[PDB]
């Protein structure tokens, strides 16, 4: 049944004016906002926690710098099968019909983060909304 | 030529969520044309049970009929090249973004739209909804 | 409070594929369909009844011929102040933001008819939906 | 330069009707930028009564506060040239198609969005919603 | 009442990815493209000619600079009452429902030029499309 | 991985008023116009060259006729992995989410051509934009 998932709207969505576009696509699939924060600039330690599984990758520091280059919005979304369905909505830059498929064309600057599992979800929600 | 007719139901959840034009617009933009259309403020359960007769022995059969009579429905006959299979692809499923259910639905039951899935289904569903054959 | 109004989607909306576009705009303003009929070709006497107040005008026969040149949809819409609000949504070809303002550019071929008063509404609903 | 900040509330009827992104998108497309934003699953009535204090003596005052706490709200500080008056025009009213209320709302109470109507209103409403001035 | 009119799509439209959005609003109102040129950077002479009437105004030089800061598209559009209609479609940054009304918020960067009279239309068409 | 690719917007897009819709989908994916020509009626030679690989197929002549039955736009687009990405955006009349997937239902009238390889892209760019 109901799941909650963590979504980040990335700084490129703000620069390109696609924040409502991305949010609108999740809204139209009937997912509801449980929690939301706007960060004019997200603290670097939060981004590094969020991406900690990536700490050894070559792209790690650069992606963090990107994630801190403009605003982000963190959202907890709720709905039936939210984790997997919001992941599919995110998609990838090769898959038309998805957010990244229609609107992104970059390895790094790809508009949206969504939790990919139950464990990452629980962990990511606790990073951005620790009051709970 | 390659011309076919198919049957589409707009389900009560579409009226509930104000998605009726969005769904029809998606079919319209693919160049399919309305041939007949009826608005049912509430559909006779008899008609629903016929429409879903192949499903009469499943657990979900009664809950679904219930939902199907819980608000309005629109039944539409559409026409165009390869209409049955193309409108079916448009309908898609709740897992495939880009399709109607993919973009707009999130439930096994409340899924906004029905399209005929074969030439045989279409003839039969059209007969159910537009008996004036 | 609640009113009902009569709407015709005209044959030019079918030819130009704007049926859902027009209907969508009324839907987004929170008006509900009470009754609807599709007419592959509307009987001429219905069109002539519908436009009877116009019977002496120079455009009368030509407009009827147009109205019979392709399909029409007649709809009874319900909502708060439906007559006047749907009229304003229809607008005219000079008023951006309205249906005719955004999508039409013709004296005759103007996509949509809406009832303009309580009396015309009651009368027009009885023409297209006489079962009541 | 001509830079201003304004306060916008997305009302509970927007969440109800799934119009939140549509409204925000209309402000986004006019090139206004979010400066601060908060999501309230339910807003303290105290905050609403302050926000609508100039209205405390009207018949509709209590019914409106009721509605304002009947579901979520988002409060947003927007920034851009002439932001107060331009976002106010975007909001418009239920009689003017082309504006947010014009296209999407049909009620005197449930009207989807509030925008500050003056420089004085904005400073005060921003203070209410984002007391961390 | 068939007319042709000249439209310029300004560099801010390319910057903000609003090109198709703007052209679509004109298309949806049933106007047709009669000719079109894409300029990666317009010759400054063309811009000075185009805004000649404004050569004495204080914003003239900055505006010319703006108009050469990115690509522009020059379009000749045709349709009934095209000059007046496309001008209304263009609108102003105050009134919603128009291109500028919905999408612009600046006295200089306002996305679209449209001819405002029969004379300026003849003139501007000859500036951008001299081959007639 | 910056590439240029050639896109043709076909006469059925003008007929159905889908020009901006199609161009917008490419724009929204962050591809840029590098050059563009509008042809009220393309020289048949250009069309024959363009579809040379198909000169032996049964649909060759009808297709050439179709391609000259109304306006076309030829566009050179640039961006990361542009040839492959715009091809996917183009898609096919079976799979929703693409231009053809959403908007076309014909084996001939399918709205958009996009180059399918590095070689055809060089070639087709030289056909429509010989000045390089
Ligand atoms: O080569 C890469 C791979 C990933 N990323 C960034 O790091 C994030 C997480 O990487 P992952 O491969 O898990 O992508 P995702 O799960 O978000 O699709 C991506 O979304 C990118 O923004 C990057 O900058 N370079
Ligand atoms: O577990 C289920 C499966 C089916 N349905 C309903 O019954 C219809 C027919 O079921 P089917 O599996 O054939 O789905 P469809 O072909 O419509 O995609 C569906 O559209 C649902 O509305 C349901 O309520 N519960
Ligand atoms: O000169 C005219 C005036 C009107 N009409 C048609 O007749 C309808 C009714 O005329 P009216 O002036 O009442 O326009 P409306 O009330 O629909 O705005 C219009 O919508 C047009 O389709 C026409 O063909 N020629
Ligand atoms: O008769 C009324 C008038 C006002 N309102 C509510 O109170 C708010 C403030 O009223 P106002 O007349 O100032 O409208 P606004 O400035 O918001 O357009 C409105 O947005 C409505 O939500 C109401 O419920 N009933
Ligand atoms: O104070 C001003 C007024 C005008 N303009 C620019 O000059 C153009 C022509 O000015 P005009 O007042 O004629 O505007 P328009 O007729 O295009 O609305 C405008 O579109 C703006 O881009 C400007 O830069 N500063
Ligand atoms: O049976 C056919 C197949 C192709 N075409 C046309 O010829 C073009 C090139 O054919 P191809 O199979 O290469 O299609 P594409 O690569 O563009 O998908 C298509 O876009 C169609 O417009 C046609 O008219 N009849
Ligand atoms: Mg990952
Ligand atoms: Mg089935
Ligand atoms: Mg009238
Ligand atoms: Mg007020
Ligand atoms: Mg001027
Ligand atoms: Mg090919």
């Amino acid at each position: 049944g109901l799941q909650r998932t963590l979504v980040l709207i990335k700084p490129d969505a703000f620069e390109r004016s696609l924040v409502a576009e991305i949010m609108g696509r999740i809204e139209k699939k009937n997912f509801k906002i449980v929690s939301m924060k706007f960060w004019s600039k997200a603290p670097r330690n939060l981004i590094e926690q969020h991406y900690k599984e990536h700490s050894e990758q070559s792209y790690f520091n650069d992606n963090c710098d990107f994630m801190v280059s403009g605003p982000i919005i963190s959202i907890v979304y709720e709905g039936t099968d939210a984790i997997s369905k919001i992941r599919r909505l995110q998609g990838n830059i090769l898959t038309p019909g998805t957010i990244r498929g229609d609107l992104a064309n970059d390895i790094r600057e790809n508009l949206i983060h969504a939790s990919d599992s139950e464990d990452s979800a629980v962990d990511e929600i606790s990073i951005w909304f620790p009051e709970t």
